[PDB]
RNA sequence: UUCAAGGGCGGGGAGCCAUGUGGACACGACCCGAAUCCGGACGAUCUACGCAUGGACAAGAUGAAGCGUGCCGAAAGGCACGUGGAAGUCUGUUAGAGUUGGUGUCCUACAAUACCCUCUCGUGAUCUAUGUGUAGGGGUGAAAGGCCCAUCGAGUCCGGCA
RNA sequence: UGAGGCGCCCAAAAUGAUCGGGACUCAAAUCCACCACCGAGACCUGUCCGUACCACUCAUACUGGUAAUCGAGUAGAUUGGCGCUCUAAUUGGAUGGAAGUAGGGGUGAAAACUCCUAUGGACCGAUUAGUGACGAAAAUCCUGGCCAUAGUAGCAGCGAUAGUCGGGUGAGAACCCCGACGGCCUAAUGGAUAAGGGUUCCUCAGCACUGCUGAUCAGCUGAGGGUUAGCCGGUCCUAAGUCAUACCGCAACUCGACUAUGACGAAAUGGGAAACGGGUUAAUAUUCCCGUGCCACUAUGCAGUGAAAGUUGACGCCCUGGGGUCGAUCACGCUGGGCAUCGCCCAGUCGAACCGUCCAACUCCGUGGAAGCCGUAAUGGCAGGAAGCGGACGAACGGCGGCAUAGGGAAACGUGAUUCAACCUGGGGCCCAUGAAAAGACGAGCAUAGUGUCCGUACCGAGAACCGACACAGGUGUCCAUGGCGGCGAAAGCCAAGGCCUGUCGGGAGCAACCAACGUUAGGGAAUUCGGCAAGUUAGUCCCGUACCUUCGGAAGAAGGGAUGCCUGCUCCGGAACGGAGCAGGUCGCAGUGACUCGGAAGCUCGGACUGUCUAGUAACAACAUAGGUGACCGCAAAUCCGCAAGGACUCGUACGGUCACUGAAUCCUGCCCAGUGCAGGUAUCUGAACACCUCGUACAAGAGGACGAAGGACCUGUCAACGGCGGGGGUCUUAAGGUAGCGUAGUACCUUGCCGCAUCAGUAGCGGCUUGCAUGAAUGGAUUAACCAGAGCUUCACUGUCCCAACGUUGGGCCCGGUGAACUGUACAUUCCAGUGCGGAGUCUGGAGACACCCAGGGGGAAGCGAAGACCCUAUGGAGCUUUACUGCAGGCUGUCGCUGAGGACUCUCACUCCGGGAGGAGGACACCGAUAGCCGGGCAGUUUGACUGGGGCGGUACGCGCUCGAAAAGAUAUCGAGCGCGCCCUAUGGCUAUCUCAGCCGGGGACCCGGCGAAGAGUGCAAGAGCAAAAGAUAGCUUGACAGUGUUCUUCCCAACGAGGAACGCUGACGCGAAAGCGUGGUCUAGCGAACCAAUUAGCCUGCUUGAUGCGGGCAAUUGAUGACAGAAAAGCUACCCUAGGGAUAACAGAGUCGUCACUCGCAAGAGCACAUAUCGACCGAGUGGCUUGCUACCUCGAUGUCGGUUCCCUCCAUCCUGCCCGUGCAGAAGCGGGCAAGGGUGAGGUUGUUCGCCUAUUAAAGGAGGUCGUGAGCUGGGUUUAGACCGUCGUGAGACAGGUCGGCUGCUAUCUACUGGGUGUGUAGGUGUCUGACAAGAACGACCGUAUAGUACGAGAGGAACUACGGUUGGUGGCCACUGGUGUACCGGUUGUUCGAGAGAGCACGUGCCGGGUAGCCA
C-alpha cells in the first residue's frame, strides 16, 4: 500500500514540525561555578508558546538575562537563587542533596547539569522522598519512583499553570489554535475511515478493523498501529 | 549384456567442399496492432498541506459576562431597569468565498467544465496575494483512492524497446 | 347395411389479400390413360487450346499419332512465364527528336509487349549471366492533393438591445473622423498599478496579410522616433527558507543529515536617510525646465568633549473615547454660466513640500487634605493621598505664520459651521492561541564647499497587449470604500466627474410554423407529477401579540392582528445635524415598503448533535472532522517515526506530556462470554539454532551423534470501550457465553400492501400502537434529544396556467436579401411501398403495387442514422490496484553466539567504549552501541500462483486415471452433465499340485447328523458387471512355495494409424514343487486394483575420480522401494463496483428468430348436479387443437454497441366483443338477470397508495374489453425503478470484499446526405388564350353515445314492481367554421402613481425589452 501517517511524520516535513522559529527559550537551569553566589530578580512574567504555561524573565547578579521555568507563586521583584547554598524557598534551584525530604520540586535534571528534564508541564511536580549519599529518590508526576544522583538540580515548588486541563476545549476551533502552536498534524482521521491502501484498518463495506488491535512490539513500522503491545485493554477485569 | 539364452548397435569403401533453393531453431524474424514492467531524469507556475511576510470583511439584528442604579433581604442573594457588547451567533449578491435546484441555456460551445436565475458561507477550524518547503511506491490528503500543471487504484519525459 | 373417391363443418391476429402474379370451374383443379412439343455448359457432332502419353528427335525445337476410359476447385504442395532497379559481357536506338505523359491502332489465354499521332527536349533499350529497399484495392493502413457536403451552420441569445440625421476625407464609406440628436458603464466599461507580455507606446505613409461583413481604420504592413532621477523603485536589512565552502557519509557523485563559516532570500504588499508645486513634448517626466526645499558622506571653519546607557526601528484579535484633514452638506458674500410665467439651478471662489510655532492624551513632580467624594461611552480612582490649584515631559499626513508682488485662474481669488475617511493619541476586553527579525535611526550643534556613481523608467494591465492554440462571455493580485438623490447601507434604482457606442456584420418581411428568454390569462385550484419540478405566494419598518418543546441559551420574525402617502401647524430627546421619536388638523388614489429593495407559514417522522470538510470536471449526503468519552505505549540514553549511512522529525517538548488507536455534544446508560484469534505476563517439565565443548569417523577435513539451551512454542494466567460472539434443542449440545437496559415490520422484517387505528371519496405512502426481531441491541456503542440543516419521507393553511385547455402579447432567432463562410459524413447504386425470401431485423434478392423532373419550408418514421475496435458477459497458461492463517522471499523487531574486549554459574575492578558536564570531574562499563551469524516473529514490502471440463460463467458435479452391461445401428471403431454400477484392495492361502469327490433345490426313511432317490449346474468360485468352469476352474484332504531368477516374441495400451508407464498371451534359459506319467505351476478362471525424469535408501558384482601410490569420501553400469488421483507428473489462495488491454455474437444479459412444456383461448366426449330433468345453467376425467399475450428452452443474427422498465405523446392495426346495433335460448309474466349468435363503425373516461407493469381501492359511466406494431414510440420527452464511481444497515466473509436484500446521492452528445411524410413552388409532357366543368381514382366517424318528456303509472303482474313502437326536448364525446354576444389578450392607445435626472412648472428619459397599477379599440382567440 502507501506509507501510513505515522511514517510521513518521521520525515520531519513542515506539516509535522513544531513552529520552532516562534518558540521563546530553552528553560534550562543556569550553570553555576559553585558556592551559590548567583541571585537574580524576576523582571517579568511571560507566556511560553511551547508549553501553554507562564515563564519568568530573570536578571542575574552577573548581568545575565534569561527566561526561567517558573513555579506557581513567582512574581516580579522577587529574588531567586541558584546554587548549593540557595535558600529553601519556592522558585530557587539547588541539587536534590540540599533539598529537605518531602518538598515538591520541578524541572528535575536527569543527569547533573543537563538543565532539567522531568516535571516541566503545567501544574505538575515531582516529590522528593528519600535522601542518601548515593541516591535521591523522587516520585515523578506519573507516580513512578525514580532513583536520581543527589547531584541532580531541581526547582522548589510546583510548575505554574495548574488546572489548565480542567476546562474543556468546547470547540474544534480552540483545539485548532493550540495545535498550531505544536509539532502535530491535526485533525485526526480514523484509520478505519481510510482505504485499505492507506492503513491496516482501512477497507471493508462498513467500517471496522478487520483484525485484532493489540499489535506486537516487534511489528515493523507501517504495521504497528492500534493498541501497541497492550498489557491489557478495556475497563473491566 | 551374457552359468545359460535371447536381445541392442555396427559390418561387403563415399565422402568433402561450392552455388541456387525447400524447411527448422535463437535472435525484432512477413508487417502493423495493447494494457505492462524497469532505469535515469524533469515537474508543487496547477493543485493538496505546512511555514514566512502582507491584504479583505457595507450595513443591520440578537444582546452573554462584567458594571451601575432602585426596591427587597439579617445575610446569602433576588428582582427590575439601565449599561456593556460576547458569539467557530443571526440577516445580508459589502468586499470576498461557494454551488442546492432548474436535471434551464450551451453541448462542431464564448468555454476540452462556459452562461443565467434560484441557492449556501460571509469575525473565523474564514477568505486572499506573493514568497517558501514536502517528489513518484514517494508527497499531500477534516479520507473522496481526492490532489501532485486538461492524465493518478501509482505523474511526466526520454531510454530499456522493434 | 357394408366399402371406396372428391368435397364440406371443425378453422381466431395484428401496415395491403393471394397459387410467383394475372386469372382459371365439361378447368388453366384432381385422378386414370394417352398424343405431340418446349427446355442446360448434360449427351451427340465440326474446328481450335491445354495437359498426359506415344513415334521421330539433341530438343522439353518441328512433324505425326492416341485420350469412351483427360479438362470444376478453398487451404496447401509442385512447375513454366510477365514486369521493375542496378551490375557485367555481347549488341543496338536518339536533337532527321530519347524517357515520360495524353489519345488512338496491332498482338498475347494472360502478366504484359508493340506501333501511330500530339506533347516533350535528353537520354533509352535488347539478348545472356547476375543483383535486389521488385509489383497493392483493401490493413478505422501512411503522406499529399481533391470533390460532394454548401453558398449550407455560424457571424442572434450573457441585465452592456445602440444608434440616427447632416457633413469631412477618399477611386471607393453602415461601421475612419466632425457636429447634433439618442443611448451605455458608476467597485466599473472610470483613475493608478503588481505579475506577466515586450515595443504592442508616438509620428508619417500604406491596405497584399491579420480583423466574425466593409475599411480610407487599427494592437495589421513599411519607415522613422520615444523611456533622462542624490531625495520613485532596485541597490541595503533580515523572514520562512536556499545555496556554497569545510567536516562526515557513500563503491561513488552532479547524492545525503548535523555542526561551523560565508553568501543568497521581500520591486504592488515586511524593515528603510532625503522632493514638493508648477511648466513643457507627437511620445518621458517627484527624472527635463522654473521656483522652493531636504538627506547622506567628505572637506574647511567655529562649537564640542560628551558617546553609551537608554530610546526607536518593533508589531495579535475584539469594543470604544478624544484630537483631526480631505470629501460631502448647511448658512451668507463674491466671480462666471444656465433657464425664463415662477426664481430657481450649476460651476468656481485655489495655493505644496519644507521651515517655525501650538498641544490634547499618557506619565511624573509640587501644593492640597477628601473617612465619601472624583470621573467615564464603559471599566474605574483614592490616606500607599481623591478633587481643586501650579508645574515637568509630551501628538497629527492637524491648526497657525512664513514659503507666496512662487505658482495657478477668464474672473472672484470667500468666511463660519456640522458630520468627520486619512493621520495622531488614549481607555477597556480576550488567549489550553501570546501575535518577526535584522540593518538603520535617535541619543549627538551650526557655516560654507564638494560628491551622490550603477540598474529600472515607454505602453497594456484586459469582454483585443497577461494565461487559456484565438482580438476566447473563462481565469488573473493591489488601492481609489467619502461624488449627488436614495435608504440602515460599500444594497437596488436614477445621475455626475470620467470613459464608451468594439461584450463590432448589416439590409428586409405586422415579421408565418417552430425554439430561446419573458408579460398577461376567465372559472376551477395540485385534479398535473415519482415528487408543487417550474412558477408563484409572503416581503421593508412600527405597534399589539405569540404555542408545543427546551440543554432555560433558545424555540421566535413562531403563529395571528393592525399601521404605513401627501400637505399645514407643532411637541419631545439632543449642543446640533441637511439626526431621531411622536401630536393635531387638512387631503388624494384601485393601490402609500405604490417602482426598486423586500420571509410564504405550521405540524409529524428518519439521520447527523452544532460551525466546519469532500469526490478540480455527473455524488455536498446520513460520508470525513469536531468538542466530549475511552483504551494502549513510554521516565526522556524513553515511546512513536524517517535515513544505506553520516544523521534526523517529535523537541526551545517531559506524563496537566505526546505517541498509537477506537467512539463521536449534552442527558440516562453501557449486561454476559477469555473456548478460538490477538496482545501481555509467567513458566517445574517438554520442545527449541549457531559458535564453543565431548564421542565416533578422517594421520587432517567432509560427516554422524551427544551434552548444554536463548527468544519462541507446548503449558498456566491476565485482558472484550481487543478481534469478535450472545444459537439449536429439552424442562443441556456445538464452541466461551446464550442477548440483560433499551429499541423493534426499522435507511435492519424475507414473508409484506403484516394486523388495529388515524387521515383521505379512495392512501403498497406517512404517523401511532402491536411485535414471536427471515437476520435489533449496548463506545462493532444502545436509547434519547433542545438547537442547527441547499440532508430523506409525510400532512395542513395560503397561492398559483403544474393541470383542466389552451390563448393573446414582448424581445432575440427562425424566413427573404448583401457580404463572409466552415465541419460532421461519403464502397457503390439509390423515386419507393406492401408481402415474401435470405446468416431468422432488405431502398438494392423475388412477386406485385406505385412512380414526370427539379426546388423551398418543416417536424424527425426509417437508413437495425452519425459519434466511440462494448465500460456488461465470457475467453487469454493477458495487465494492474487491493487482501489474507495462498506460494516463495525481503526489510524490520526480539533472542543466542563471535569480533570490538581489558584486569582481578555466580562476582569484583578499570583501562578500551558509551553518556552527563563549560571545565575539573561524575555516571556507567567490558555491558551497551557497531560489524558478523544463528533461531523466532514478520502482507510492513516484493515477485508470483490461484488448472481443465461445463447447453455462457459462478455455485453444484468430475462424465479429469481405470473395469463391466446397455446406449452402439448383428465385423471393428463410435459422443453427450447418456442409463445401471463398480476400482485405488484383500488373500501365505483366499497361491500351486496331487489324491479323493460333486453342487443348489426338492422328496422319502431315522432347519443340526445318518441313509436313499431326483437333480448339466439354478451352487460355488474374495469384491462391479458380463463371461468361463462338473470324473472341474467348485469341495475336502494332504503336500508345497512357480506369488521363482534371466531374456525375449507378440498383442494391447493407441481399431484402422505414430505415442510412454502399465497389462496380457506365448516362448527360450536357469532352478524348483507336485504327479506313475503325460502334464500342470510365469499368483487368485477372464476383463479394474495404477505412476516419468531428477534425488534418496536398498541388492550383488564390476567400472572409474585430473603426474603417481595408499587411505577417506565421491562419480557410474543393472535393478527394487519412496509420488505426483489435475493420475503421459508446476512447488501455488482470493477481491476489484477504482479497474485496464486483447478479442468473441467462437459464449450470456434486452430484443429478433425457432420451439410451445408453460401460458392464453378453442373444440370432442359428457360422468356428475341443476328438487324431475347431461346439455336454462355449472361441468371432473380423458382426448384433439389454435395462438405466439406469459414463462421456459435453444444459442441462428448482432459484442469496430440495434441505449433498460414504467409513464408520456402521436399514428396504424387485431378480435378471442366490455358498451353501442341486430338476433337465439332461458329454471323467458314484467322489469331484470343469466347463457349463446352476427358484428371491429364508434366508444371504452377521471381519481388514492405504489417507479411500478400488474393489482387493490373510490366516485362517476352505455361501458369504463384485451392484444400487436424492435414487450411501437429517448437522432420525441421524462429519469421515479433497474444498472458505474460516494455512503449507511442487516446478513455473509479472517480479510479485501459480496449479497434480482433494503437505503440517501448520482451525466441523457449530433447543424438531416438519402428515404418517408405534411404543406409550398418551378419546369417538361398532354399541345394561342380566357372562363366554366367532368370525375377515373382518393380521404372521412363526420358523426358516436346518453338523459329526459309524451306513450304510461299503461301492457305484464295477486301485489311489489313495471316496459315498447313512435314523436319530441336537451346533454356529452368527436368534427368543421365563425367573433354580433360573454370571456382572455391587446409592450396601439388613454389615465393614475413611486424613485431619479432635465432648476420649478409644463413636457419628458431611465427603472428590460410596459417601473408599477387601472381601463381597453382592431385583430387573434374559447
Ligand atoms: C440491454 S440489457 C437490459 S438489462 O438486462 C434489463 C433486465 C430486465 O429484465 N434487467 C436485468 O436482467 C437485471 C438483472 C439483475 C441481476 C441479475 N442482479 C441484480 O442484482 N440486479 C439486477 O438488476
Ligand atoms: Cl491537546
Ligand atoms: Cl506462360
Ligand atoms: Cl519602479
Ligand atoms: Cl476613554
Ligand atoms: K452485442
Ligand atoms: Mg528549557
Ligand atoms: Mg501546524
Ligand atoms: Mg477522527
Ligand atoms: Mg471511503
Ligand atoms: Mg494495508
Ligand atoms: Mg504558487
Ligand atoms: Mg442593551
Ligand atoms: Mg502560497
Ligand atoms: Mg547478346
Ligand atoms: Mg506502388
Ligand atoms: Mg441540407
Ligand atoms: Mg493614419
Ligand atoms: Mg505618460
Ligand atoms: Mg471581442
Ligand atoms: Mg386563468
Ligand atoms: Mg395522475
Ligand atoms: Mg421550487
Ligand atoms: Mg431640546
Ligand atoms: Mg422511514
Ligand atoms: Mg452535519
Ligand atoms: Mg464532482
Ligand atoms: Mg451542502
Ligand atoms: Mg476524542
Ligand atoms: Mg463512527
Ligand atoms: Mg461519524
Ligand atoms: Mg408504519
Ligand atoms: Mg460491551
Ligand atoms: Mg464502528
Ligand atoms: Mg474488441
Ligand atoms: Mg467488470
Ligand atoms: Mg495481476
Ligand atoms: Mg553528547
Ligand atoms: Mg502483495
Ligand atoms: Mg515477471
Ligand atoms: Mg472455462
Ligand atoms: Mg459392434
Ligand atoms: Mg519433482
Ligand atoms: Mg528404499
Ligand atoms: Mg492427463
Ligand atoms: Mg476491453
Ligand atoms: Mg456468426
Ligand atoms: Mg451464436
Ligand atoms: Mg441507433
Ligand atoms: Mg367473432
Ligand atoms: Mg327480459
Ligand atoms: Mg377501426
Ligand atoms: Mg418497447
Ligand atoms: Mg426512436
Ligand atoms: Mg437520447
Ligand atoms: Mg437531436
Ligand atoms: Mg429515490
Ligand atoms: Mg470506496
Ligand atoms: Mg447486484
Ligand atoms: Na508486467
Ligand atoms: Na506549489
Ligand atoms: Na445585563
Ligand atoms: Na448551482
Ligand atoms: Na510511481
Ligand atoms: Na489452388
Ligand atoms: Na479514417
Ligand atoms: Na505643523
Ligand atoms: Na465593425
Ligand atoms: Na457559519
Ligand atoms: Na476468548
Ligand atoms: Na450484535
Ligand atoms: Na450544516
Ligand atoms: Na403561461
Ligand atoms: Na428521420
Ligand atoms: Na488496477
Ligand atoms: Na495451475
Ligand atoms: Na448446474
Ligand atoms: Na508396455
Ligand atoms: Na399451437
Ligand atoms: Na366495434
Ligand atoms: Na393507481
Ligand atoms: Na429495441
Ligand atoms: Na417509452
Ligand atoms: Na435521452
Ligand atoms: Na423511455
Ligand atoms: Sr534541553
Ligand atoms: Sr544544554
Ligand atoms: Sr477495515
Ligand atoms: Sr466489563
Ligand atoms: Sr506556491
Ligand atoms: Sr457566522
Ligand atoms: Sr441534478
Ligand atoms: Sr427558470
Ligand atoms: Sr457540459
Ligand atoms: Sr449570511
Ligand atoms: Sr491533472
Ligand atoms: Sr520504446
Ligand atoms: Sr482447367
Ligand atoms: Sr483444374
Ligand atoms: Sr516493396
Ligand atoms: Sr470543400
Ligand atoms: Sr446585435
Ligand atoms: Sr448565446
Ligand atoms: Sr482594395
Ligand atoms: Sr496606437
Ligand atoms: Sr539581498
Ligand atoms: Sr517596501
Ligand atoms: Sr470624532
Ligand atoms: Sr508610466
Ligand atoms: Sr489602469
Ligand atoms: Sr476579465
Ligand atoms: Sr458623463
Ligand atoms: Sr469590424
Ligand atoms: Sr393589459
Ligand atoms: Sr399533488
Ligand atoms: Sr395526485
Ligand atoms: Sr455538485
Ligand atoms: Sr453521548
Ligand atoms: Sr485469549
Ligand atoms: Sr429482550
Ligand atoms: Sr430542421
Ligand atoms: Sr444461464
Ligand atoms: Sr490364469
Ligand atoms: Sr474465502
Ligand atoms: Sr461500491
Ligand atoms: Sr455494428
Ligand atoms: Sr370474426
Ligand atoms: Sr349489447
Ligand atoms: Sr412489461
Ligand atoms: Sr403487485
Ligand atoms: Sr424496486
Ligand atoms: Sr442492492
Ligand atoms: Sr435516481
Ligand atoms: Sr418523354
Ligand atoms: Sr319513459
Ligand atoms: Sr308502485
Ligand atoms: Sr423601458
Ligand atoms: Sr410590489
Amino acid at each position: 500500500g502507501r506509507r501510513i501517517q505515522g511514517q510521513r511524520r518521521g520525515r520531519g516535513t513542515s506539516t509535522f514540525r513544531a513552529p520552532s522559529h516562534r518558540y521563546k527559550a530553552d528553560l534550562e537551569h543556569r550553570k553555576v561555578e559553585d558556592g551559590d553566589v548567583i541571585a537574580g530578580t524576576v523582571v517579568d512574567i511571560e507566556h511560553d508558546p511551547a508549553r501553554s504555561a507562564p515563564v519568568a524573565a530573570v536578571e542575574f547578579e552577573d548581568g545575565d538575562r534569561r527566561l526561567i521555568l517558573a513555579p506557581e507563586g513567582v512574581g516580579v521583584g522577587d529574588e531567586l537563587q541558584v546554587g548549593v547554598s540557595a535558600e529553601i524557598a519556592p522558585g530557587n534551584t539547588l541539587p536534590l542533596a540540599e533539598i529537605p525530604e518531602g518538598v515538591p520540586v520541578c524541572n528535575v535534571e536527569s543527569s547533573p547539569g543537563d538543565g532539567g528534564k522531568f516535571a516541566r508541564a503545567s501544574g505538575v511536580n515531582a516529590q522528593l522522598l528519600t535522601h542518601d549519599r548515593n541516591v535521591a529518590v523522587v516520585k515523578l508526576p506519573s507516580g513512578e519512583m525514580k532513583r536520581l544522583d543527589p547531584q541532580c538540580r531541581a526547582t522548589i515548588g510546583v510548575v505554574a499553570g495548574g488546572g489548565r486541563t480542567d476546562k474543556p476545549f468546547v470547540k474544534a476551533g480552540n483545539k485548532h489554535h493550540k495545535m498550531k502552536a505544536r509539532g502535530t498534524k491535526w485533525p485526526n482521521v480514523r484509520g478505519v475511515a481510510m482505504n485499505a491502501v492507506d492503513h491496516p484498518f482501512g477497507g471493508g463495506g462498513r467500517q471496522h478493523p478487520g483484525k485484532p488491535k493489540s499489535i506486537s512490539r516487534n511489528a515493523p513500522p507501517g504495521r504497528k498501529v492500534g493498541d501497541i503491545a497492550s498489557k491489557r485493554t478495556g475497563r473491566g477485569g
